[PDB]
């Protein structure tokens, strides 16, 4: 209603001598490590439901009918599971038994230490993408041809199938296990602001770059052509001109059933997704398209007549534990920090949509401990890194899905399709596992749609995505990742380094102070001239912060009085033969700062002191209390500095320059 | 005196419907490039004078006056400068004849370019180590033993003295060449900015830290031991541990020479400048210690029988010009940009200095342009990177300076030292030069004295300053000013990630908001709940707005509203059969927001949304024109969310609040 205040003006002293303060709380770092480490039973069974969440909803459960919906989303997301692992499992350029494998104890793992409900753990289409560029860029293919077999001319250096699949298995377990390694190390440390530097604009231009990469290695394994495992710089470009170059040497069966299969699967799910008014369970087109692929690959021999591609490499058993060859995480850190974060990032971003979708809490330290021990499990039985994809997420969110039971039952469809289910899959070809991964990537491809919304809203975030999006095509797909981080934390340093200035003017009649370039109708004191600067001053806008008190002023402080020394030595010599008009004061309305940087309160202090010598004062407005107790340790406050300069508001250090011009003239 | 106000409670809207306001300036791409480009004769005239400073200082000359300070400060920095420039020769292993042509060439281009007038052009001993330091990684020592000289058992690879320093001269005509480039693309492109991360306590601890290489690279000269070019990381460590080593293979002809200097030029330099009262002109030790250096060794055959370590190379004559070996900028980019840099720091930190002693005002991309062309120049004459030294420039300055007339006087006495002058210098001990640049380390060395007083200042410019010159040690000195820039702007992510947020509470009969953790008698409004975030959100701080709110209200808006939807389920099976407590509102104080990184500003609407399920408004209190002009861009205001949340002031949510209760209850 109305807004009445009548207080003196307090400007910083007449406020803070009897304005007592609170006195600090003492360090005592003894007492301080004391307390932290509790002794009561309290917290060790607080910290054991924490580590361990799998006590928290088992006692609660609600077997009646959670038992029917466990059961039957496991069996669905079971099937589904085994599927995209035996289809990622190329991705990763590893035999297709070890995508099973890592389908399935990677959900053994994620049961007793997993702080979720709704996330369904396993392999995933980017994270696979990764390890098989680090798998080839640390084992590519021209390393292992032995010369053998009698040919033609030379020696007869033929592919070497066989001992290399073990050498790849090799490499790809000691990934994981150092990836787990960073996760856990990660997790224990109690740091988990590293992955907030992961914004929207960043992970979606991150996920467009490797959902292209994807694409194309699908596009390579479906033509069933071999290039020069390309890696390093422009790779993508570079296959994708040998796969260009080499179209001659294609299968035309294995195309058009790719082709076949990608119209169909992408048909069916356009057709669940928006017609779900109808079926609210989602059709899995990804089972009975395989199903079919299976029966129609047996009965013709397409390995043998057509020459399709074929796995016919099921081994359909299990494996004892191999120790994984340490000596291998110097040429792989950045490779495994990079992947353990973007999987950490994406499992994160799941489980909060999953949450916020069903109305509960996920905590941070908790998932990345539960996938560290969960990789490290992995990396000990040839495994590679374990993600939650979206798809396969969905399922048993869709069917229904209360706890993570529907999880352990989705293993144990894994569990019978490691030893005896699996044999039908034999005839099953290749092209048809590369071409669901390709289907799936319709949610990743549509993200390019929001650039031109992010291009109308901030535009600094519209590019960050551009950045990310191409910085991670033309060096690699991980080094595209860091390229990125430090690219977003650089536009982040320039939005504070070269901040929003204003011309802050008066509202007549009023005491709320506005923006000269924005309103009109504005009246600025008489001679007294406002200045407000955001972005709080450091090292790199203290110059920036000189050009805009000179701009605001109109002229310099350091030229004026050079030209009134100039001016003097005429007047000095005249007894012996025989600019700074308008600007009465400076209010600095430096109420947006949150730190000083003391190399820019040194600034500060010059600016206070060159403009004294002009007669010209430099007020302040809105100089918090902890940005005061911070210049006064700087040395700021000396002699001829004190308080009094300093203002509470705004209006205080207007009101108190115009009862000293009505009582000085 | 009396600060009384009366005005009604202006939110949002009741004051932007009566505020008109200003049309913003129509962008017109068409007209804004042409009127740039200016056609008048006053745009020619501008650019000229700028770009060429000598035409302003040389027709206001006084030659009644400073052509006579000047002729004595001429030959007074000729002689300084000489044996400083063949004295810093030794640090880029360029023979000591190349040394004096980087003390001639510079100045003739850094004077009708240059936009100073107390700066004296030439060697640097931080600068001349970088270039140094990457001539011994490109050619070492072991790249170039030619086997010859009928030897004992294997063949004669002896040393290859000879040709073996025009590898390294070539070499540093290159290196040049290049960072007199990268110079004019900061002059030519305008980008002055990228020099502003170089904080006093990064360029503090740089500098020191590389006194250190220095002291230990010039040690290796006075001991006239031979160590094995160990560049990398740990380079210093592993050179000290080398010298150590081989102390058995010293020279006591050229420690006791090399001592004996030392301590006579840092008493007498240490003595002039306490007792300055009683003589202005600074005594040059450096020439009078050299002079006698050399009577003295050629008295007697210290080179034959101490078996000294003379120079003797000294050819006395000039050379044409060659074309620099374009095709090594490939590698050595990354080295020239970190010696591009700190040519162009120092020179404006020592020109500034002497700048608002003599009040006058040096031009910021001027002298990119300046010691652009003069490093360019320099490469075509077999020259390194050209700098500032301050020992050097105080010496023009004290004895008596007033224009660059005399540093072309410098460059005469320097012109006459290749010709003529240069031949008695043949018996001159390497560990004299050697010595003069370790009494100059003085300087750099009293900058450790500084940490302390950091410490009790602003402790994150202490960690800048030691982790610069922690990390220059380790990784070389090139590579460790790169971890400098990028830990000194990753500081300034964090402070602006982790801010101060308070509690912000009211006094009693007034209006001004205090925090609450500050002052003691303050009084809180009954309900509400005030908050203020500095440090505007972006994707970063995101997470930590949301811990801050959380931490302020006393609950979760999430685990609120999960507990009431697990208390709804009992109340509608009841039919069928048959916490937020204190915080009524919660006041945004966001008035320390510059930015809004819409990836964060999605998250302000979810608060709302989150609180207002619960029965809570989320009021804003500071938000600026320029703020609030974004969020409407990345679409905040719906239909729900409207502009009369929003406020003007802090008092003005909490008066709207007081008579919104009270008129309903
Ligand atoms: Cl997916
Ligand atoms: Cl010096």
């Amino acid at each position: 209603c109305s807004y009445t205040v009548s207080r003196p003006v307090y400007s910083e002293l007449a406020f803070q001598q009897q304005r007592e303060r609170r006195l600090p709380e003492r360090r005592t770092l003894r007492d301080s490590l004391a307390r932290s480490c509790s002794c009561s039973r309290k917290r060790a069974f607080g910290v054991v439901k924490t580590l361990l969440p799998i006590l928290d909803w088992l006692p609660k459960y609600r077997v009646k009918e959670w038992l029917l919906s466990d059961i039957i989303s496991g069996v669905s997301t079971g099937l589904v599971g085994t599927l995209q692992g035996m289809a990622y499992a190329l991705l990763a350029a590893v035999p297709v038994q070890f995508g099973l494998y890592s389908a399935f104890f990677p959900i053994l793992t994620y049961f007793v230490f997993g702080t979720s409900r709704h996330i369904s753990v396993g392999p995933f289409p980017v994270v696979s993408l990764m390890v098989g560029s680090v798998v080839l860029s640390m084992a590519p293919d021209d390393h292992f041809l032995v010369p053998s077999g009698n040919g033609s001319a030379l020696n007869s250096t033929t592919l070497d199938t066989g001992t290399r699949d073990a050498a790849r298995v090799l490499l790809a377990s000691t990934l994981t296990l150092l990836v787990g390694i960073i996760q856990l190390v990660f997790g224990g440390l109690q740091i988990g602001f590293i992955v907030r530097y992961l914004a929207d604009p960043l992970v979606g231009g991150f996920t467009t770059a490797a959902a292209f990469q994807v694409l194309v290695s699908q596009l390579k394994i479906v033509l069933n052509v071999s290039t020069k495992n390309y890696n390093g710089i422009l790779s993508i470009i570079y296959t994708l001109i040998e796969i260009f170059q080499n179209i001659g040497d294609t299968n035309i069966a294995d195309f058009i059933a790719g082709l076949l299969t990608i119209i169909v699967c992408m048909a069916v799910k356009e057709l669940n997704d928006r017609f779900k008014h109808r079926i609210p369970v989602p059709i899995p087109i990804e089972v009975i398209v395989t199903i079919i692929a299976t029966a129609i690959s047996y009965g013709a021999n397409l390995e043998k007549n057509y020459n399709a591609g074929i796995v016919k490499s099921i081994p359909s058993g299990f494996l004892p534990p191999v120790l994984p060859s340490v000596g291998l995480f110097s040429d792989m850190l950045a490779a495994s920090f990079s992947i353990a974060v973007v999987a950490y990032a994406i499992a994160v971003s799941v489980g909060k949509v999953y949450a916020t979708k069903h109305d509960y809490v996920i905590d941070g330290n908790q998932e990345f401990i539960a996938f560290g021990i969960s990789n490290v499990f992995s990396g000990f039985f040839s495994c590679f890194v374990a993600t939650t994809a979206l798809s396969r997420t969905a399922v048993q969110e869709s069917t229904g899905g209360k706890t993570q039971v529907a999880g352990l039952i989705s293993a144990v469809i894994v569990m019978v399709a490691i030893v005896a289910l699996g044999r039908l899959l034999e005839p099953l070809q290749k092209s048809v596992l590369a071409a669901v991964v390709i289907a799936n990537l319709k949610g990743m491809f549509m993200q390019v749609c929001d650039v031109p919304r992010l291009w109308k809203q901030n535009k600094t975030d519209a590019v960050i995505w551009v950045f990310t999006c191409i910085m991670s095509i033309i060096l690699g797909l991980d080094l595209g990742l860091l390229a990125g981080l430090l690219f977003a934390l650089l536009t982040v340093v320039l939005r504070v380094q070269f901040p929003s200035w204003n011309g802050l003017g008066s509202v007549p009649s009023t005491d709320i102070y506005k923006s000269i370039t924005h309103y009109k109708n504005l009246e600025e004191p008489e001679g007294v001239k406002i200045l407000r600067f955001s972005s709080p001053i450091f090292y790199g806008n203290v110059d920036g912060f000189k050009k805009c008190i000179n701009s605001t002023v109109g002229f310099d402080a350091i030229r004026v009085y050079n030209k009134r020394l100039k001016a003097l030595r005429r007047i000095q010599k005249l007894i012996k033969k025989g600019p700074k008009v308008p600007i009465h004061s400076l209010v600095l309305d430096c109420g947006a700062v949150s730190f000083l940087d003391v190399v820019g309160v040194r600034s500060l202090r010059m600016i206070v002191k060159e403009f004294q010598r002009i007669d010209v004062n430099v007020y302040f407005a809105l100089l918090q209390d902890d940005v005061l107790e911070k210049m006064e340790q700087c040395g700021f406050f000396d002699d001829n500095i004190r308080k009094d300069r300093f203002f509470l508001t705004v209006h205080d250090a207007i009101l108190h320059l115009q009862n000293q011009v009505k009582s000085r003239e």
